[PDB]
């Protein structure tokens, strides 16, 4: 693939162009996925990881104290201050007015602040057109969508055929669908598509770390096409120093990318 | 298949047995799917349909004024008064604490009042075990889950292999997974499974779906939109669904 800088300059999606530029300018392809219970811990971790990431994945459904004033406002400030985008984990899986309101309303009003969201392809292209229209009605800010093409959970049904079907759905809107959550390259270059491949379940094979060794290494995934590494608990759990881990993973991810 | 009465006496899931008994007793296999914008419209329609249904499907994500005191409270009063179960539409599609909390917490606290829920199987067995554990922690009242084995939206990816995989996930827990939202019979009888087949998109005709194996007909707008009389439509569909049920051949 071309370099992140090059892809930024030619990408049809304003959100994708912005993200690729962030990656180049900050020399990072690291996305921190913070699934924590309190806004307090969330804001502390984001502050520490801000300079190291190109993207922050939130999980508002598990916060015990979510508030637009206390959670979203500060998050956006950090996002602007440190220059990184927001990606809400909520795995949308419906169509029409239902998915539009799940994205625009509720207490989370996700569309008002999440630069990027992701959706299951099983329901069909309707999830794309629906979220796309909600985004336009909700805010002037650009918005992007990733399709959950390949799942990592045990016994998932994201088979080769399901993945292909999801990729076809993605092709229906290159302006809004900027890529996939996947475990490998999804192609599309020959057809004029430039998809961001974001991959979760990534580790660094740390000495004596059995749990971490269950995941694929940064080198492994970046080598096979991943554009962004999604790292979660490995950055802050078990007493780890988020800022230190953030640099470790950023460094590993970037060097693997350059190696490619 | 056995009769609703017989399946009620043998089903491993308490919520399924309760549903089968309601169907047999009220002579109805009709589920009313009410996707309205206000609690007022919801309660109005439920009142009109209560006598004619075995199951009421809500869509809280689109209610503009959802509340425990204003929506759930009167709703449970209605289900108890007219004897029918509650089925929240939210199509769950995750695992772990994420799915557990989307089901038990939030403003909706769905697990606290929804007898039945449904989930996409694409994420794997974790959606079943996660929702099951959350139900257990939230209440001792019977709770059940339906897998969305066959979708009807345009370009959906619920193919034969997906459905196959979904059926296999369902087999992982016959205590909690009581059936599917599907368009046809999913088998299972030879392996000791007795799955409820609830079918949407009915208006295909009632006779058609019931004849192919549907146990419950899910009717939405066909009951209350375009100036229709929900009370009248509720009876029309109930009679049609019940009569279709009566003529299919039972297991002897």
């Amino acid at each position: 693939k071309a370099t992140y800088k090059e892809r930024a300059a030619t990408h049809p999606s304003p959100v994708a162009a912005k993200l690729f530029n962030i990656m180049h300018e900050k020399q990072t392809n690291l996305c921190a996925s913070l699934d924590v219970r309190t806004t307090k811990e969330l804001l502390e971790l984001v502050e520490a990881l801000g300079p190291k990431i190109c993207l922050l994945k939130t999980h508002v459904d598990i916060l015990t104290d979510f508030s637009m004033e206390g959670t979203v406002k500060p998050l956006k400030a950090l996002s602007a201050k440190y220059n990184f985008l927001l990606f809400e984990d909520r795995k949308f899986a419906d169509i029409g007015n239902t998915v539009k309101l799940q994205y625009s309303a509720g207490v989370y009003r996700i569309a008002e602040w999440a630069d990027i969201t992701n959706a299951h392809g099983v329901v069909g292209p309707g999830i794309v057109s629906g979220l796309k229209q909600a985004a336009e009605e909700v805010t002037k800010e650009p918005r992007g969508l990733l399709m959950l093409a390949e799942l990592s959970c045990k016994g998932s049904l994201a088979t080769g055929e399901y993945t292909k079907g999801t990729v076809d759905i993605a092709k229906s809107d290159k302006d809004f669908v900027i890529g996939f959550i996947a475990q490998r390259d999804m192609g599309g270059r020959d057809e004029g598509y430039d998809w961001l491949i974001m991959t979760p379940g990534v580790g660094l094979d740390d000495k004596g770390d059995a749990l971490g060794q269950q995941y694929r290494t940064v080198d492994d995934v970046v080598s096979t096409g991943s554009d962004i590494i999604i790292v979660g608990r490995g950055l802050f759990a078990k007493g780890r120093d988020a800022k230190v881990e953030g640099e470790r993973y950023r460094k590993a991810g970037w060097e693997a990318y350059l190696r490619r």
